[PDB]
């Protein structure tokens, strides 16, 4: 019967190409990718929300607190931006989420 | 791990009436329908894929029945609603329910 | 593209007829859900299976534990009774998820 | 509330590492894949079982109707070899599926 498809976003770029974001470590990598998932995809995904949420954690894991920094405030910036609540929502998700581990 | 709830708001509405033949959350009716239709555009920001389907199975199961009359009510009435949102997800949600609909109808 | 049809039982019940089970309330009634449930589909759904565990919580939440006691005797008959792990294993998630609000 | 983790096991490998399954092109690799699959996990995800009817259709996309027969019979052997009815099941849905697109 009728039928939609949810696309991975992240999954699509990890298949085109230690902490990664569908396969980018450096931050310019991560950012382009970032930028691309905010500006292109109209409902982001529950699967890439949370690699996103995952990459973070990942970030307080190996303590590179420096990188997490410039990743939140990137994303703040550019989903905060959006007219669609959808990616405002989203960033509350990630930014609780990650606050949680942080305050662990 | 972290996670998000994806909750049916046709399936709570369903359970909080619910049944009384073709019904959208157990409404037949068209005014007690386009009613469940009117809380769902207006108060959630997000569609779930489970209510979307729910909407063009009922829509369908007009078009089954040949109550083409009240189908035509139904979609007149989210269209009013849907396609004046400034949410592009609910935009998103109309054509994927109007694109299913007529394709049956083009059958 | 291909795609995969998760179709819930409970759903289905409910649109063919205060705590209920797909509209059951009484226990009787409830049972032959069940029963119907576990000794006619072959793979659980998730949104069926967070349905049971609702409608658990909903007993808790009612202080109704005399019920809960009997719906989840009956559940650990007939769901480790089958062949299928998937059933052993949606067992094991109803009954962990319901301890977690019985131990608050 | 209650919740459960799907896990895809091809993100997994894939993210743990030209048709594809979780970035394994040979057919030595691709079966170490399906059987660490099929002999590890007790519930197939809907996103593995789709991952996997990709391949299959990418192999269709490249012409190599050769690797394809080698991959769908080393499932067929393995899955139908399998107790649980959900891996029986998996395996007409990816038969089912990839006949569509060689019927094409
Ligand atoms: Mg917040
Ligand atoms: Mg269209
Ligand atoms: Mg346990
Ligand atoms: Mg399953
Ligand atoms: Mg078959
Ligand atoms: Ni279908
Ligand atoms: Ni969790
Ligand atoms: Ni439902
Ligand atoms: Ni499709
Ligand atoms: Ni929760
Ligand atoms: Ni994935």
């Amino acid at each position: 019967g009728p039928h939609m498809h949810k696309k991975s976003f992240f999954d699509k770029k990890r298949s085109e190409r230690a902490s990664n974001l569908a396969g980018a470590v450096e931050f310019n990598d991560v950012k382009t990718l970032l930028r691309e998932w905010i500006t292109t995809i109209s409902d982001p995904m529950e699967e890439d929300i949370l690699q996103v949420v995952k990459y973070c954690t990942d970030l307080i894991e190996e303590k590179d607190l420096e990188k997490l920094d410039l990743v939140i405030k990137y994303m703040k910036r550019l989903m905060q931006q959006s007219v669609e609540s959808v990616w405002n929502m989203a960033f509350d998700f990630i930014l609780d989420n990650v606050q949680v581990v942080l305050q662990q």
